[PDB]
């Protein structure tokens, strides 16, 4: 088996970890990031880009980039969830062998058609290479996580993505369970109720788990499949786009490269606002030669998104009701996902649970891969 890797195969961002010299190491990719976008695109010369290079390639053709393949993996073409999701995806999705294959132009007029698990295999190949460059050797085996609501076909298709990527997926484990492992909540006495609050890029997941004698049970899951940090970005996009139009009379949405540039700066500013109170957004040659310079306060970021922040509490209340539990029955609160780095998110979760502190100490966008890596450690021996 060699050194087994723990991979979080995320809808929006993936993360890879290994156990080495007595601890979990989360590995940075060749762009220096400890997370990688689950994103594929193509150069004019027909080269395939994956991760940060794909997400950051300036394009006037969103239809030939691929992302959110996790929404389609292990589902049939005619799944109503698929037929709803393809409405919001700019790339072509076509029925093939019962499944929603993704069709794109890659360069020189060449069309390709890819199974969702082929797209996921590319993301896994990238996570595999990130780990190999770190380890200085080949990696053949992995622990891969999936969302708790994944069914049999989704779990199998994730394993198949692994196979295509040259990885033997030895274990598939649930994301909120991996988070809980990362916090060592498995190494505890008695039966406990754990609420995992996972607010990611495009998805919100709430999972109620019980732990007893080292064994986790998923009691209930809920959330919103189209709610996450991307929606907070978009509220900021709208704010600056309206402002620019007020200041200049120009509507920047006419230029996609401009919108792409502002989205990238907005996403970055949002992250900085998790640890500081103000951030500058600056773009030269933003629109029709003119530059862009604005600041965003934390307070303004919260004001723009407050309603969306509060809406995350409703699926939590729902999982409690379905599990026949009240707030005081929850023994552990685990924050997962990049958006839970938002101080306001943490505050509102803590206030939902009447002042109770969540687990702390692992980066929430890293916890899932951390847990995977813990198990990978054991399997590596
Ligand atoms: N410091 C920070 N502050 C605020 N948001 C941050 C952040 N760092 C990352 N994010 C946000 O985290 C989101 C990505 O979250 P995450 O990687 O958990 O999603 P995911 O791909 O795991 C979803 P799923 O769990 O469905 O697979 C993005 O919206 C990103 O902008
Ligand atoms: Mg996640």
């Amino acid at each position: 088996v060699g050194t087994v890797v723990g991979i979080d195969l995320g809808t929006t961002y993936s993360c890879v970890g290994v156990f080495k010299n007595g601890r979990v190491e989360i590995i940075a990719n060749d762009q220096g990031n400890r997370i990688t976008p689950s994103y594929v695109a193509f150069t004019p010369e027909g080269e395939r880009l994956i991760g940060d290079a794909a997400k950051n390639q300036l394009t006037s053709n969103p239809e030939n980039t691929v992302f959110d393949a996790k929404r389609l993996i292990g589902r049939t073409w005619n799944d109503p969830s698929v037929q709803q999701d393809i409405k919001f995806l700019p790339f072509k999705v076509v029925e093939k062998k019962t499944k929603p294959y993704i069709q794109v132009d890659i360069g020189g007029g060449q069309t390709k058609t890819f199974a969702p698990e082929e797209i996921s295999a590319m993301v896994l190949t990238k996570m595999k290479e990130t780990a190999e460059a770190y380890l200085g050797k080949k990696v053949t085996h992995a622990v891969v996580t999936v969302p708790a609501y994944f069914n049999d076909a989704q779990r199998q298709a994730t394993k198949d993505a692994g196979t295509i990527a040259g990885l033997n997926v030895m274990r598939i484990i649930n994301e909120p369970t991996a988070a809980a492992i990362a916090y060592g909540l498995d190494k505890r006495e008695g039966e406990k109720n754990i609420l995992v609050f996972d607010l990611g890029g495009g998805t919100f997941d709430v999972s109620l788990l019980t732990i007893d004698n080292g064994v986790f049970e998923v009691v209930a899951t809920n959330g919103d499949t189209h709610l996450g940090g991307e929606d907070f970005d978009q509220r900021v996009m709208e704010h600056f786009i309206k402002l620019y139009k007020k200041k200049t009379g120009k509507d920047v949405r006419k230029d996609n490269r401009a919108v792409q540039k502002l989205r990238r700066e907005v996403e970055k500013a949002k992250r900085a606002l998790s640890s500081q109170h103000q951030a500058r957004i600056e773009i030269e040659s933003f629109y029709e030669g003119e530059d862009f310079s604005e600041t965003l306060t934390r307070a303004k970021f919260e004001e723009l998104n407050m309603d969306l922040f509060r809406s995350t509490m409703k699926p939590v209340q729902k999982v409690l009701e379905d599990s026949d539990l009240k707030k005081s029955d929850i023994d552990e609160i685990v924050l997962v996902g990049g958006s839970t780095r938002i101080p306001k998110i943490q505050q509102l979760v803590k206030e939902f649970f009447n002042g109770k502190e969540p687990s702390r100490g692992i980066n929430p966008d890293e916890a899932v891969a951390y847990g995977a890596a813990v198990q990978a450690g054991v399997l590596s021996g």
